[PDB]
């Protein structure tokens, strides 16, 4: 994960709760953009898929290019009312059943 424990200050759109829970830290800073907020490309793709499962919503590369900053991202994804015509993916590794004693 990123950093241990929890903290909150004020009130922010629930997009920020998705980010802090999926990046495993005490809170995300409002001025930062998806390409940095995701940390890694497979982790941004993971965040995209798991947000689509938590919220019912795609984040298209359009708004990740023209508005990736989390307040502006939440405002654009509300205004453009994303109908999320995607399918799904899974990321979780299977667990062991017979290779060990």
């Amino acid at each position: 994960g990123a950093a241990a424990g929890v903290s909150a200050a004020g009130i922010e759109p629930d997009l920020t709760a998705i980010w802090q829970a999926l990046f495993a830290l005490p809170a995300v800073g409002r001025h930062q953009d998806f390409f940095a907020l995701g940390g890694d490309s497979q982790l941004g793709l993971r965040m995209l898929a798991q947000l689509r499962e938590r919220h019912g919503v795609d984040l298209p590369l359009r708004c990740l290019y023209e508005a990736p900053t989390v307040a502006r991202l939440a405002e654009t994804i509300v205004r453009l009312a994303a109908p999320a015509p995607s399918g799904d993916q899974d990321d979780a590794s299977e667990y062991e059943e017979g290779v060990i004693r």
